[PDB]
């Protein structure tokens, strides 16, 4: 009775749930400012553009993005233990919803109404919040609240972000410790520890959002717990298109690096599990195309790891103990965020109201 | 026992609505960025200078004349060194300075007064908690060439403090500051007023090049609000940006405004300076704040100035420093091999410590 819904943008399982998957994401305007206007007409055209080299990535990476495969076992594994230490809102069940991957937000509510689910949390897998994620998933979730759910019968609360949850820092630093130990010992000091995140589009960056500055504070608070031991930068990866996106782009950083270092680590620090960010862009694009492939190498993603499982489980368990069905944050995110179709009063999305 | 400098460094202010000339022709004369030139720049700089003095005057103007830096960054200096004296006695007279990089007295200038003063060790002790290649970096580039000029047979064995992000006093001050200027908002709605920490901005071109401060900022930020419990709604923006080329977005006086009509409170923060200067005498309090139709409900937390708690915390800085050994942080090395300069250091272990 008790839903604990995980949510992300997700990824295609399959090699062609891809133009769909690209569509999807195109067509909202919340994720990057294309056309107010004309979104989702552009879209299709830049899905159908996109789609061969993508569906080639997943392809070089196994064949589908592994997320819905993490999600579900980090969903499970948090509510079980959630079932021994919150005995009080009796079972957890699991959930996944994506944004624009397979299980979208409207599939998994009906579930949750057939399985009879009273209370749930929307559970963002994003530590750092961004209107371009969390808020366009939120949005999402209201429309699906009307349109499925008019008699209000679930009773919703979110955790929109949680840059600093202990399980997290204390996971990131212990992978990156190990990961250090594959380099010689003579050099591992001198490592320089890429702290790599998605990109932002400047016109999300320009509007005040809080994704930037949130994933520093992550990064700041896992260098604390290493002692400043050795040199790091907050890069970031991906951007598509003409449009400027922010600062220092991973790949230039790490090409012009590459001379100049002993070596060099990248951090998946802003996402939970592995995908075709890690496997691919930089797996096969910056580490495995690089000359320096040796002094090159990459921190284990979260995944399965049971520090962050725990710590995700103690992060929900302080929420469900509490009152805030968000953070202090959420109404000044959606006072700065810009889309079409916004949720006006955060009051009646998350709350009782029956 | 022969003294031991501290330092205070930082970009400057005329102290005087006269210095402006000067001050806009260093500015000017400096082609670690600004022109590109060597031979038609100590020309060119001045055209650029003079052009410049009439706005730059009237600004100096409108805050009763002259940039208020000089006089804080003396009186900090002498009242860390004052605690120094107490706290770290083998390094025992413990002297106060300043050098601005384009405010009197530069670089050069103290050099020569700490020279003819007998100093064995010095700290460059950068005022900016946040390492930025542009500001702290700069200085550092300057003290290397006068440390090649002034000194080539280096009697004084320089160390920096490069940055500071999460002092504890640091962070202890900006809270108290921020809950004081909290309380004299009504109390109903006090819970509701948005924190903006806003910080000189950076152009793209700087940011893009993998600089240190954007994320540095950030990290103080937090921190801040950690101190706070999160009570209030908050955000990092950023101010100063001049220019036809992009600079780092959230703009505070833009964002002010969007916001002025939907909030019932909104208070700016000094974040990223540590006393009184141009941005929040003049840029904030006049600009921002001033001109606004919102005044009422828009306050300025006050600049940390002369605040004991951040003044002890300057103190535990430098004593750790001191005790450290180290010459510089280990992040260093990296914003000078991702800097940008026509002159920069070479070799950073060759520019600080003992070279007898």
């Amino acid at each position: 009775p008790t839903g604990i819904v995980l949510m992300n943008m997700g990824g295609p399982s399959k090699v062609e749930e891809t133009y769909d998957f690209l569509y999807q994401l195109f067509a909202d305007n919340d994720l990057i400012p294309i056309s107010a206007k004309y979104q989702k007409t552009i879209a299709k055209y830049i899905a159908k553009f996109r789609t061969p080299k993508i569906e080639k990535q997943y392809r070089e990476i196994g064949g589908g993005s592994p997320i819905r495969k993490w999600s579900e076992y980090q969903a499970t594994e948090v509510c079980k233990i959630l079932d021994k230490t919150c005995p009080e809102t009796a079972p957890h069940k699991p959930y996944v919803a994506f944004r624009y991957a397979k299980p979208l937000t409207a599939e998994t509510y009906k579930q949750m109404l057939k399985d009879g689910v009273k209370k749930a949390v929307a559970f963002s897998q994003y530590p750092h919040f961004s209107y371009s994620t969390t808020g366009s998933s939120i949005n999402e979730l209201w429309r699906q609240i009307k349109a499925l759910d008019s008699e209000r019968s679930i009773s919703w609360s979110v955790i929109d972000r949680w840059p600093t949850n202990e399980g997290l820092i204390k996971a990131f630093s212990e992978n990156i410790t190990k990961k250090l130990q594959e380099f010689p010992q003579p050099v591992r000091d001198k490592v320089v520890l890429l702290f790599s995140a998605h990109s932002l589009p400047m016109d999300v960056v320009n509007t005040g959002d809080a994704y930037p500055a949130e994933v520093a504070a992550t990064v700041y608070n896992i260098m604390q717990k290493l002692k400043f031991k050795n040199p790091y930068r907050l890069v970031w990866q991906s951007q598509v298109g003409p449009k400027p996106w922010l600062g220092a782009q991973t790949a230039e950083i790490a090409e012009f690096l590459g001379p100049k270092v002993d070596g060099l680590m990248f951090i998946p620090i802003a996402f939970t599990s592995d995908h075709i960010e890690t496997l691919h862009e930089i797996d096969l694009g910056v580490i495995g195309e690089s000359e320096y492939k040796d002094k090159f190498k990459r921190c284990e993603s979260l995944n399965g790891n049971q520090t962050f499982i725990e710590g995700m489980a103690d992060l929900v368990k302080s929420h469900l103990q509490s009152n805030q069905l968000y953070s202090n944050q959420l109404p000044l995110d959606f006072a700065l965020g810009k889309s079409n179709d916004p949720v006006k009063d955060l009051s009646l999305v998350f709350g009782n109201h029956e």
